């Protein structure tokens, strides 16, 4: 499987460094590494895709391209920049000009520009995006490049087609067939090459990264001949880039295959080479250093190391919602872009949720369409990737979403703790929260809270509130043990490892497949599912909510299993040792659980609010188009999409973040449990926040 990593190159100078690295690794008896010779980034991406190479560092822009249809690569290790005191995995895209003229970012038409390359991050993807309003581009078949050519009088944009767009290669200084080329041959290529374009005075502006003026000018006197164009039509010095930049973007990263990518071997070689040939490690070879006339050979010069990129992260999540969809927008009209801007894409966990969602989309008047995934976490990933937008989450999943940057918008407002009748001001009524309780059969009279451990259990699903966070949370306060799979003997807790004791009692869907998956296909998933687990004498205790018991007994649920059950056949376990009836939950419950909340991005908050409020006026609880057509909070006690016992989606009253909504100490509770184990998505977002 691994005994030599193949590193793809794009240049003769680049191949020579590759060979140096090869023989210095041999010099020190460390990890081997072969070298491949190609002529361009796209060729190396193809190379890796057909097992003819292993890995290649690529700019943000080419991470996107490397992750699409045929190839499907992913970032396995990102570059690190800045100082050892303050390492970062991100850089800034700026626009450096000379000192003299008095123009601004909005006064660039008619001027001459100096870019790094086509489809690069700082060089194309950001500048063209910031300047789109000024381009007067009409949209598709006409390439965006064409509009740029009319904008700037002349410029050098390596990689551009000289023949179709001659204006974009006027100021490049290559000779013959090397003019406007995507290689070192063309003098004004990459960061240092584009600042040289500024230098010579060919261009008037140069779109590069922030550290480029510091890398090429020695004395601090030569740097005071340059300022930075700002988004707010202002000029400032080259050291105030923090407060003056076009964008904030991910760093370049070593990519590789998704399926058999030899991730292990890539990281092993990179860390070893980071330790023996990193920042001033050995004068006989420099990993992050190149000869005089060359620049940024195999990795970025003046880099300080690598930093492993977590398994769950893909091309898109890496690039982040802001930059990822911006790349996507360059291949779209202004009409298509603002149209997506104003529609809400709900995510659906499971085919059953998906089916209810399509019904809603048909009657939404094109304000809602749907996406889908097999689990809750996968759907959160989709909102970060910009493919989806919103979704109703249980308090437990609000934390995970919370640490991935999403925020709460509207929360489910269940019938109040006996306050009013079908409340008119439900939308402005503050949320009271629901009650987490434990449930058992009457016949088993010896079962109490002090002896529930050891018996079979019926959970909703892992990382949910009443199902997991609270029951395991109290049991953790006592024992302290992080092994949650020994608390109960056998149990059904969807989301857990299927060959685990935690999935032993699950039964899957009607065919017998899908055991212990955390969507509604599992018969015993969710509140209704956990109670079902109880009633059928699969488990002994079942951690759901009070109203779940009510809603599934005394003929309130006409399905096969719940047809003949009655409310008096069930009791609740109290913390003191006592047991009461289900109606006495107010005085016999484990803890208060905060309401479910519909979350989205910070950029989709205002439109999502005016849409949900409108759609609920139509298909709500007291909705005008209710029974006849469709109802949002109605799916026949399966809780598809929203909870059935939801009155209305309500405002949060200033609790606008995951911290303020859940509550200080609820967040404390979750974190402690997460110390024993984090999810791959939790590990993913943690990387991206740094
Ligand atoms: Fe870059
Ligand atoms: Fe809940
Ligand atoms: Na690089």
């Amino acid at each position: 499987r691994r005994r030599s990593v193949q590193w793809c190159t794009v240049s003769q100078p680049e191949a020579t460094k590759c060979f140096q690295w090869q023989r210095n690794m041999r010099r020190v008896r460390g990890p081997p590494v072969s070298c491949i010779k190609r002529d361009s980034p796209i060729q190396c991406i193809q190379a890796i895709a057909e097992n003819r190479a292993d890995a290649v560092t690529l700019d943000g822009g080419f991470i996107y391209e490397a992750g699409l249809a045929p190839y499907k690569l992913r970032p396995v290790a990102a570059e690190v920049y800045g100082t050892e005191r303050q390492p970062r995995t991100h850089y800034y895209a700026v626009a450096v000009v000379k000192k003299g003229g008095s123009f601004q970012l909005n006064e660039l038409q008619g001027l001459k520009s100096c870019h790094t390359g086509l489809r690069r991050t700082a060089g194309w993807n950001v500048p063209i995006g910031t300047l789109r309003p000024f381009l007067n581009w009409t949209g598709p078949p006409e390439p965006i490049e064409a509009a740029v050519a009319r904008f700037f009088s002349a410029s050098c944009v390596p990689g551009a087609d000289k023949g179709q767009f001659p204006n974009l290669c006027r100021l490049c200084a290559g000779t013959g067939e090397n003019k406007c080329a995507f290689s070192s041959q063309e003098p004004y290529f990459s960061y240092s090459g584009a600042f040289k374009c500024l230098r010579d005075g060919a261009g008037d502006v140069a779109f590069i990264r922030e550290s480029t003026v510091f890398e090429d000018l020695s004395d601090e006197a030569e740097r005071d001949e340059y300022e930075l164009l700002c988004p707010d039509n202002t000029r400032k010095p080259v050291d105030k880039f923090k407060d003056c930049h076009l964008a904030r973007v991910p760093s370049h990263a070593v990519v590789a295959r998704s399926v058999n990518g030899k991730e292990d071997a890539i990281w092993n070689l990179l860390r070893q080479a980071q330790e023996k040939f990193g920042k001033d490690k050995s004068p006989k070879f420099q990993l992050f250093g190149s000869p005089s006339g060359q620049k940024d050979l195999l990795f970025k010069d003046s880099a300080i190391g690598f930093s492993r990129v977590p398994p769950r992260i893909d091309s898109g999540l890496y690039l982040g919602s802001g930059y990822f969809t911006a790349i996507q927008n360059l291949r779209k009209s202004e009409e298509e872009v603002a149209a997506r801007r104003a529609r809400v894409v709900w995510c659906a966990v499971g085919e059953q949720e998906l089916r209810k969602c399509n019904q809603w989309s048909g009657l939404s008047e094109g304000s809602v369409t749907c996406s889908s995934a097999s689990t809750t976490e996968d759907c959160i990933a989709l909102v970060l990737k910009g493919e989806a937008d919103a979704m109703s989450l249980d308090g437990g999943y609000v934390y995970t979403a919370g640490k991935c940057g999403l925020v709460p918008v509207l929360a489910e407002n269940y019938k109040s703790q006996q306050s009013s009748d079908p409340d008119p001001n439900c939308v402005d009524r503050p949320v009271e929260g629901y009650l987490a309780v434990a449930v058992v059969r009457r016949s088993d009279t010896s079962l109490t809270w002090n002896s529930v451990k050891g018996k079979k259990s019926c959970h909703t699903a892992v990382d949910r509130t009443a199902g997991w966070n609270i029951p395991m949370g109290l049991l953790f306060n006592q024992t302290g043990s992080c092994k949650f799979d020994e608390y109960f003997s056998q149990s059904c807790a969807p989301g857990s490892d299927p060959r685990s004791n935690l999935c032993a009692l699950c039964i899957g869907d009607e065919q017998g497949e899908n055991k212990c998956v955390p969507n509604s296909n599992e018969r015993y998933y969710g509140y209704t599912g956990a109670f079902r687990c109880l009633a059928e004498n699969a488990g002994d205790v079942a951690f759901v909510k009070d109203v779940t018991v009510l809603q599934n007994t005394d003929g309130n649920n006409n399905d096969a299993w719940a047809k003949d059950l009655k409310l008096a056949d069930f009791a609740l376990l109290c913390l003191d040792g006592k047991r009461k009836p289900v109606t006495e939950a107010r005085s016999c419950h484990l803890a208060m659980a905060p309401n479910h909340a519909v979350v989205s991005r910070m950029d989709k908050v205002e439109r999502l609010k005016q849409v949900l409020l409108h759609q609920q006026a139509k298909f709500g609880r007291n909705g005008s188009d209710c029974p006849d057509k469709f109802c949002l909070f109605q799916s026949e006690t399966k809780n598809l999409l929203f909870n059935d016992n939801t009155e209305c989606l309500a405002r949060l009253h200033g609790k606008t973040t995951y911290e303020k909504y859940l509550g200080p100490q609820y967040v404390a509770g979750i974190t402690n449990l997460k110390k024993c184990s984090t999810s791959p998505l939790l590990e993913a977002c943690e990387f991206l926040r740094k």
